[PDB]
C-alpha cells in the first residue's frame, strides 16, 4: 500500500484560449490532417494542411489580453510515438511529419514548444502542415491509415 | 473509557515499488497536475498531465520480482471529496476529474482500483490525465486554485 499525493493547480487570472476546436466528449478535437486518397506507391510527397474541426480552416488561437502574449505550441509523436499512421485492420505503418512553415522546413519537433506570438485584438493561426515522404519501395496494403496527434498549446 | 485494539501488519516478502515520488516529510509526494494559467471564463476544456515530483515526467511504477505482477491504482476525491479545486483565499471551487487514457474516457473513479500490469526489468508509467470542463457561465474569482489528490497504489 503506497499512498501518495498529487498537487492539483490552476491559476485563474489572465489566460489564452484556442479557437477552431470542438469538444469531443472531454477532449478538445482540434482538427484533421487529411492527406486524401493515394495508391500503394506514390512518387510525389503527399502533403495536406490541418483543417480545424469547428470551422474547417486553420486553428485560430487568440489570447484574452491587451498586451502581446508569447504562447507556445507543442505536438507529440502520435499514438505510437514515432509519427506513423496505422492501417485500421493490418499492421502496416505510414511514416509522416508535421511542419510549421509552408515550405516543409521548420519541423514541429516531438514534444517541443515551437514559439508563437499573439497581438492585440487578433486571432493568430497555427499552421500544422503535414508532409509524407515519397514511398517508391513497397506498396502498403489497401485501407484507411490513421493517427491521432495530440497538439499541446501551452504557456 | 473505551479502550480497543488495532492490529498492525506488514508482509515483508516480495513487493512492488512506486518511482517518481519524493518524500515530503512522511508523505510520498507523487506529482503535480498543473493546468496552467486561465481566464475567468474558458471555452476550451483545460487539460494537463501529472508531472512526477522526482523526475518531471510520468510516475514510473516498477515491481520487484520476475513474474509479471498485477498492481492496482486508486485515486481519491481530493480534499473536499468531490474533486474541486479551491481558491486559496475565497470559497470559489473549480470542478475537475482525472482520467487514465489520453482521450479523457477511462475515468479514475473515486476510491476505485483501476487495474495495471507490470513486467520484470521494466517500469510502467501511471498516466493521470487531468481534465476540466469548459466554464462558460460564471467567471471564478482571480487567484490560485488548489487540491491535493491522494493517489493510492495498492496491491
Amino acid at each position: 500500500a503506497v499512498t501518495g499525493q498529487v498537487d492539483v493547480k490552476l491559476n485563474i487570472s489572465t489566460g489564452c484560449t484556442v479557437g477552431g476546436s470542438q469538444t469531443e466528449g472531454n477532449m478538445n478535437k482540434f482538427g484533421t490532417l487529411n492527406f486524401g486518397k493515394t495508391s500503394g506507391t506514390w512518387n510525389n510527397v503527399l502533403t495536406a494542411e490541418v483543417a480545424s474541426a469547428a470551422t474547417g480552416g486553420n486553428i485560430s488561437v487568440t489570447c484574452d489580453g491587451t498586451d502581446p502574449v508569447d504562447f507556445t505550441v507543442a505536438i507529440d509523436g502520435g499514438e505510437r510515438t514515432d509519427r506513423t499512421l496505422k492501417n485500421t485492420a493490418s499492421a502496416d505503418v505510414v511514416a509522416y511529419n508535421v511542419y510549421r512553415d509552408a515550405a516543409r522546413t521548420n519541423l514541429y519537433v516531438v514534444n517541443q514548444p515551437q514559439q508563437f506570438t499573439t497581438v492585440s485584438g487578433q486571432a493568430t493561426a497555427v499552421p500544422i502542415f503535414g508532409a509524407i515522404a515519397p514511398n517508391t519501395g513497397t506498396p502498403k496494403a489497401q485501407g484507411d491509415y490513421k493517427d491521432t496527434l495530440l497538439v499541446t498549446v501551452n504557456f
